[PDB]
Formats: C-alpha cells, structure tokens, sequence
C-alpha cells in the first residue's frame, strides 16, 4: 500500500530518492509513464501488468482506446531504482510533468505519483470537494 | 465489526484512546485517511485493502474517479496503535476533520470515523429522516 | 427450524432496569449475545451478531460515495449496540434505543424471521391502524 | 392409497376440499393432504383473506424469496411486517387436526365451511363464501394469464 | 423418447360415466395417475404429476405478491386434481372439467410433448379455424 | 450434421427415401411435425426433445405461445425409418407442405426440411439477400 | 498454433476439373475433410467439421421462430457440403458453390483465423477496392 | 541483465525503441525485446497504419476478442477480413530479425527508420514519420481518457 504525501528535491541528474516508508514497496525496478493532470505514474512492474489489464477492457476498435494506448505506453519505461534507493527520471518525462525543483510524492495504494510542487498545489486549490466529487460516482 | 457510539477527548499530543471494545477489533495497526463530511475513517489495513479495490470499480479514465482518489490516498495513513491503544491523528487530519478536544468515534462496521463532536451533533441535526434516506437508495 | 425462525406477535413489559424478557420461544434464536440498532418507524431490531453480519453486508451494494448511503449506514451502526442476553433471557437495552424507539412500559416484539422488532405497544397499534393493506403493499414490490 | 399416489401425495398439494372448523377452531386435514405434512406446519395470513399453510422447510424457502425485495423500501417493511407478525408454527396433532390461532380465524372470517385448495408449495384455508365470490369476481384464466 | 413425448391428434368419445380411454400409443407415456387441471382457451390439460411438478415451478418464477400471479395459480391449482387411469386405460374427467371444457361426445386429445390436452371437438376445429397463422404467430415470439 | 440440397421423388405410397449421407445421421425413428412457410421438419427424437425445450424458454401465459405450442406438437408424429431407408409421410403433413411429387430435402444440420420443389424454388426466388438477412439479425 | 491459425492471402488456380490445391501451410490445418457452403459477398467458407460445428451452434442463440432467422440457416446450410480433401490436398469445390461465388480461374485464399474463404481474385480485389477503411469500420463495431 | 528485468522484459512490452529497417526489409528485435518473444512472431497490419507484432498465444488471445462480434454484420466480416488476410507468422531468425513481408512493408509505409513501441500485449511497428506525425496531432491524455 502506497500512502501519504512527500515533499522531495529533483536530483541533479534527474533523479528522486524514494522516501524509505515508500522504497519497501518497490523491488530494484519501476515502470514509469506520464499520467494524468501531467503527474508521472510510478508502479511495480506487476502492478502496471494489473493496470493495463483494466485498460484492456476497452474496446480497442475505438479510436480513442488506442490514443489512450498509445499515449500511455509510448511514454512508459523501466526504470532501475538504484542502491541509494534513487530514481532517474527520462528526459521526456521530465518534461510532461514539468518537473523542475520540488516534487511532491503522493501514494494512491497502487501506484505513486510523482508532481511538481506547484501543479499540485494548483490541482488541489481547483479541484472540488470530496463530496461532490464522489457524488457524481 | 465496529459498532456504537463513543465520546472521547482528544488527546493533548493529538491522540486518542481506542474505547476498548475497539481496541479488541483493531491490531497494532490501522489506516487512517480523510472522510467524507469531515470525518476521518479509521480501519485495518486489510479492510482498507478492501475498501480501496471498490475504488477500481470506478472508470479512472474519468477525472472526477482521478480526483476522488487523490483526495482520499494522498490524505491516508499508516497509524501504530501504540501499547496503551492510543493513536496519534496526523497533523493534516487533526485540522482537516476540525478536530480540537472532544471527539465522538461512531462505528461503522466496516470502520469507525472519529468526528469533532460540534461537526457531528450538527451533521445529525440537519440530514434528513432515516426513513426519508433510505426510501431514496 | 422451530427455532430458526423468528415468528410470530408477542405482548410483554419493560422491566424497571429497562429490560425485556425473551418470550421463551425467542430465547432458543439467539445465543448469549444480540445486536440491536433503532429499526424503521421507531422500532429497534435485535439480531444474532451472525444475522447483523449479513445484514449489513447487504449495505455495501449501495454507493457510499453518495451522501444518503453515508447518512443511512451514520443512522444505523452509530446507534447499534452488542447486548448480552443474561442468565434470565433478559436484555438491557440502552436508553438512546429506548428513547429513539419511545418504549416505555408494554412493548410488542414480532418475528420478522431474519430478526425480531422491538415497537411501543402503542406506535405498533397505530402503525398497524394507519398502513395500506397488504395486497396494496404487495402488489407495488 | 396406492404406494404410487402416497408418494405424490408427499410431493404436492392438490385439490378442494370442504371442510368444518371445529368448535376448537381445528380444521381436520383432509388425509390426502396429512401425507404432505410432518407434526407441524406454519401457518401465516395469506393474500384475500385466506391463511396459507407450508411446511417449515417450504415456509423457509417462501422467506427467502422476500430476501430479493429491498428493506430500505418503505413497502417492503409493510410487507414482512403484515406476514410474519402473523406467521405461526402450529403442531398437527395425533388425529391430522390443526388448532388455527384466533388472531387468524378473524383475520380469514372463519366461521364454520371451510374451503382448503392445493397450491402446490403450500395450502390455503378460505372461508366457504370467501372464496366463491373471489372465484365469482376474478378475471378469466386466459385474461389474467396473458398480463404475466 | 419414442415413449416420452405426447405427439400427435387424436379423436375419441367421451365415455356415459364421463371417462375417456387414452389411446394407447399415449397410455405408454403415463402411469397410473395424472393430473388434470383445466387448461387455456378451456382444454384441460393432463400430465405425469412429475410432469405437473415441473410445469408448476414454471409458475412460482412469477411474483406471487402480484394480485395476477394469486389468480392465476388459484384458477389452476383450484381446479387441478388427481386422476387413477384404470386398467382399460380410462380416466374419469371431473364434473367440474367436464363443464369447464364443455365436454360432451367428441373428444379430440392433443399432444403438446409436456402434457396432453382435451378438447371438445367443436371447440378445437373452432379455436384452429380462427388462430392466426403458424408463421404469423411464431414472429411474434 | 444434416448439411445440403436433395432433390428427390414423393413415393406412390407417400414415402420418401433418405438420400444416404442422411440415413446415417439418423435412427430408426424419427419426430417429422410441419415447419414453417410450409415445408415439415424432421429430426432424430433427441433434437425434437431439445427443439421442444427451447419452447418451454417461451411464456405459455401468452396466448400466441399456446397457438404455437399447438400447430407444432399437434401435427408432429414419430415415423420409423423402414429398412430400405424410407419414411412414409402421414398425410396431414402431405397436405400442409403441398407435397406431390418431387420433393426438396435440405439439410439444416440439426433438423431435415422436406419442401414441395415448387414451393422451394419459389421461397428462393423471393426471399432478400443472405447479407441483407443476415445483417438483421 | 502455427497450423491452428488460418492466416494470410493465397493466390491459386481453379482445377480444370473444379478443384483448388490447398496451399500447404494449409493443409496442415485441415484433416481429410472439410465443409465448405457459400459466404458472404459471395466468397464460400471453408472450415473443418469441428469448427462448422461450432460455427452452426452460434446459430441457434437466434430466435427461428423469427422469419429472417430460418432464411438465414436455409440459405447457409441447404448449400453447405461435406468435402473430402484427396492425397493431393485438393479440394473439388461443388457446381453450385463454383456458380454461386462466380469462382472461373484465378482464386484468392484468404485466411480468417476461424475458417478459409474462397474468392474469385477479381471480385476479391473490387471488394478490397470498396470497403471501407480498416478504422472506420472499426469504430461502428 | 538482472534476472528481474529479464524478468519483466519476459512479461510485458514496453518502451520505444528506434532502429533501421535491413537492406531485406528485416528488423532486428532491440534486445529487451527479443525476450519476450519465441521463435515464430504473427504481425498483422495494425490501426493507423502500423503492423503489430505479438507471440502466437497472444494472437490466439486478441482473435478470440473478435468473435464477441457479430460476424452476420458487415463491419465485422470486412474488420476480419483486414486484419487475418494481412496477418503472417514470422520467425525470428537467430540474431533477433525479423523479415517483414512486402505487404505489411507498404501498408506501414516502411522505408528506413522504424520505430517500435512496446503495448504490453504486443509491440507496434511505425514508420519514424507517421509516428511522430500521429503523436503531433493525437488529443491529450487526460481528453481521450475523458471520453472512455
């Protein structure tokens, strides 16, 4: 279970270390991708075999089950996580997310996301409440 | 399963004593995360674990899937039960579910929810007849 | 199955302690321990802890991320209790379920085969009095 | 009773029978009919005034079939409530006789002529005059077929 | 299966004492007793009790706390009875069914697999003569 | 698995000999009951006992059911296949498809169709496209 | 699965004496016999009896009592044929099946995973030259 | 490799690899790549030409996702018929190539600079320019997922 909020520094070389509470959860490899709202999406590789599973329920002869596809996977890696419990971050990626300085981890159980500070304070500040947002589940 | 109402206080290092024919449902671990209303849930990690894939169920494709996921996990937490069945509420939540001193945990089987007393007499005041809800479901 | 099955009307009192005796052939239903949560209609129901699992389980097909299953299962479970049924078949119930279910001496208890309900003689008089009949009921399922 | 009837007669209940309500308010069970049942039986208020009875196990699945209507529905209550606050287990003595309980012989209108019909599952006990009027009112086999 | 499946058309007499003596190809296919029942567009039908009970399970998918469903059943089953074939083959049709059916001299057994139907004569070349075509009918389903 | 078209001849006596590839596919005995658009149907007593089961699936409450019911069963009988492979049709099934001499026997793999040769060809002659039928369906 | 996946086009010659020489790759794929009836868009299906079984059993979830149903299996089945595959792999494609997908000199196989078609090259290729992209008809699915 | 890579690469296909297409029109699998694959590959012609690439199994998988279609429709027959007339088995020669057929080599628009991209279920062959080409144009992740 990936939980909680962390506030870390973009490496040099692009890299993030892995808080410790959140390391445990992860083995020596990572699949990455972009995700929505511009986050990068951060799962053990079996978690994203889950993941795709559920994309798969889409129809596919639909144009936009292949965009969503190709958008998805066509910017999806493995990424080694290294001794220090690091992790570097693809150039394109990077820049999706327009990561910079201050990157804000956020557990979702399944996978982790990874945010530039700013963006994800501005998701926050928009974004509607809990109630009306569940409400239209 | 957790069920009844308790009135407690809110401890001066923000914790509270688990009742007793709580502590008994819980180990020495529970999830904590933001409720819906202002409430603050409490449950084993693994009926957390279940509560969570009823979220999967839900498109993900949509934002507002997207939005109620990130505002509930972003905000959840792993809480020790220490040896005297006190947990200590993270800082986030303490002011998020407007919690000051005076507490009231109801039992909601599944889980419990630890509310600001004041909050939850009004929540109870206004909401409508069990009858009138229900006849709605 | 005789005793099995929660049936029938029964007529009793509510003790000084704010007790009621299980009839007898109620007892044999329910072990040494009950659940009792205030019902609909100001009625509080009693079930096994096993049968109150169910029922409750039955709750988890409604929503949750909607605001009136939320306040439905607030209403029910925060006014739920485990009593146990003593040595006499005798059962305390709390005062917030005595209140909420306006008992105050005469209480009707009727099988509703899955639990039993605890009225007001008088509240079950009237709700028996007011109520459409059953082919009515019945015929809008 | 032929071994080849004695078994059906076990299997469903068939038939109209006419009989009287004792004086102790029993109903004598047919004989054809007492081969159905066991020492006792569940009696209940039916729909249109009749008194339905079962065996325990049949009375158990007749319940569960209440279990697929909602509950948080108003109606639903009503339903139950109507039906199983007046549901009983009645012993069916030595002589195949059944002591209907007052609270069901008013809710029944009975009196004296009793009408009992085989509704397979279960039984039903009318009054005489009861039931010719609702099988005098009552819309044709074909009529009321065709709107299932 | 050549012993297991009603089929066919037969014309036959209604007996003085009110009983008719099945067939022969049909005898084979019931035992000693039958259930009888009046049927649809008044027929009365005859099955294996065995049968019977499966065509009633058929029944009970419907509501029952449907007024309809009540009618239905009670129009049946009211009206349903046992029936010993005798040894030469012959059942005695109730005075009721004999009635229902307007049975008179002139029968005509059709078989519908399931079970057997009795018509009167009349009725039957009446109910064929009207009725929509096979293909017409079947469209519809 | 009945499969083709056999053009043969109505037998003086009414009988009509299973071509060969076909005599195997059934027994001694078979149900014969009229089809629709007037052709008679014919199958092994195990495919009428499954045919007729797919009615049952039907309502039998609705009116249009029992009509059906009774135009079906009412004219279907169990015939023997005689040892020289001949079936001797009765003879309200002779009248309902017209037969004569000359017969059409197509095979619909679960069942046998016997059609008058005229009305055959003259079925065929109307009736839409395959694609257009078919894309009804 | 490389013999249990009918894929890819073939081009081949109509026999002299109306037969086709299973490619090869093919022929693996198919036992000694095969059923092969008409298509649609006049092409003729080719398939073991294994899978025409399957194929006819999707058949029967449609209604029959239905009109456009019983077309349906009557233009598909009346001209569907057992066909033995000889030692040479060749298959002797019947009158009216050569007839019915104007089949001359010059076919084109194309595998559909499920069963082979047979197609005159010419009315193949106008049919690749009509129809609709490979996206479009996609997205109506 | 580490034997978890291996691994992984032997579970799913991800990633974009950039390579040339051979003087014989063959391709030569990355690496990672080749791991996931046997000897023998099905291709096929993709959506908005591109060739997809998949273990027989797997082909076996995607077919039977098919036949949840109609079949007595148009569109389903002229879907099938695109696909399975242009779909072949490969063999992935010992060094990693593959040899793409002729036909699958124009339908892609193959000439020199390929691009393949890894679908966890099977990989996609482009050409380097239509790729780019489908990526520049193509709505938003957030606004194709809306839609789903």
């Amino acid at each position: 279970m990936l939980l909680g909020t962390f506030n870390i520094t973009l490496d040099a070389k692009n890299r993030i270390s892995l808080p410790a509470k959140l390391r445990a959860f992860f083995e020596g490899s990572i699949v990455i991708n972009r995700g929505f709202e511009n986050c990068l999406e951060v799962r053990k590789p079996q978690d994203f075999q889950k993941y795709f599973e559920q994309f798969n329920s889409f129809p596919s002869t639909q144009k936009d089950t292949r965009t969503l596809k190709r958008l998805i996977f066509a910017n999806a890696n493995f990424v080694d996580v290294d001794t220090a419990g690091r992790v570097l971050i693809p150039n394109n990626l990077i820049n999706d997310a327009k990561l910079d300085k201050e990157i804000v981890l956020i557990g979702q159980f399944d996978h982790l996301e990874i945010w530039d500070k700013k963006l994800y304070e501005d998701y926050l500040a928009n974004s509607e409440s809990l109630e009306t947002v569940a409400e239209r589940m």
